């Protein structure tokens, strides 16, 4: 249903960037066209992930989230489609793909929830997701793609935070090698905190520094893993 | 060498974390903290080579993911060496769709390993070609804009390349007989449109081709 009217508009806009990239240009000009419509594919196949998140199966409240960002996603694509400076719809592209990679996430969330045994992760996934949704709320009132582009950038890094979750407890349910357990405790409980900072934050800023710092700190746990 | 790009990428973050602490305008901290971003990004992206490295793994996709990771240090030591936050946050982006690369080549692999089409790798070889043609021109671009449109159609060419194979599973497993041919006949014109780009001249003529492609395949997909 909404995916094939989300389907039907991209469709048009990218026969339309298709046609004025076949027409004569410089190659800049015709290769920034190019990247439109590419990303405009992209677009295309993050769709495809919803039949997984909207299957029955899924967690509520990233089907929830998904639909926001489909509707934000129809909106700039709207907003794209009568717009006229190239700058401009290669803007508002740029951030429904953007938009459009969190349902890429949330579906990798959802295939990484199903597999996780630990109830107290899923705990913690759920106050991330409620700081997303914050970040999506503020994100449909906005009306400079600019400001989505930073709220919605923020929601995919929290998004890939949340996935470092899950990897490092998965790596403290199973490594054998006593001093990666030590190490895996010693940055979960320091990631809890950073994320309990940035859901005190309220500066969407200060969310990302926090966020960064805790992705740093899990980053040199898996690079020592493997 | 894993070792010492990980190096790298830590020394540039916490560079990047100073600033944006030391920065006080809003806009700025965030520029800054998306550049710190993208370095965490390249780093998880790194982890992606071990299995690239595996035994099973198609030694084209091992030597593409060398010249990969050897964009992506020149990358990174330019980025340690600029002062121009502008500079370093155009050089990190590069690097950071080089990066993805690195995902685009794991998911080729897991795709590979369960071909039951075999005309597919003889096909597979000839993109893969494409994107070395690619990707060595990227290594001789210097201009970080010019490795950055190289790289974006390698992105795409294997993406294309990952749809190839994800239409043989609809076609070889599709009940119906009509939406099973449709499958076989784009994958003909897929064909086509990739062996135009194997001649072409110019990167922006290959885009073109292959967005021609996906936009062929995506209808498909759509269909089902």
């Amino acid at each position: 249903p909404e995916l094939d009217e989300l389907w039907k508009r991209v469709k048009k806009l990218v026969t339309e960037l298709l046609e004025q990239a076949e027409r004569a240009g410089d190659p800049e000009e015709i290769f920034k066209l190019l990247e439109v419509a590419a990303a405009l594919v992209f677009l295309a196949e993050m769709f495809l992930r919803l039949a997984a998140i909207q299957e029955k199966a899924t967690d509520p409240e990233i089907q929830e989230l998904a639909e926001r960002v489909l509707r934000l996603i129809k909106r700039l694509l709207e907003e794209a489609e009568r717009a006229g400076d190239p700058r401009r719809i290669r803007e508002l592209v740029e951030v429904a793909s953007q938009l459009a990679f969190l349902l890429e996430l949330f579906y990798r969330l959802k295939e990484i929830q199903e597999r996780a045994t630990d109830p107290e992760i899923q705990e913690l996934a759920e106050r991330v997701l409620r700081l997303i949704k914050k970040l999506l709320k503020a994100a449909e009132e906005a009306g400079d793609p600019r400001k989505i582009h930073k709220l919605v950038f923020v929601a995919i890094v929290l998004l890939f935070l949340l996935q470092t979750f899950y990897r490092l407890k998965e790596i403290q349910e199973k490594a054998t090698d006593p001093e990666i357990q030590r190490k895996a405790q010693e940055v979960l409980e320091k990631i809890k905190r950073l994320l309990e900072a940035a859901e005190r934050a309220g500066d969407p800023a200060k969310i990302l520094l926090y966020v960064i710092r805790a992705l740093l700190l899990a980053m040199e746990l898996k690079f020592a893993y493997r």
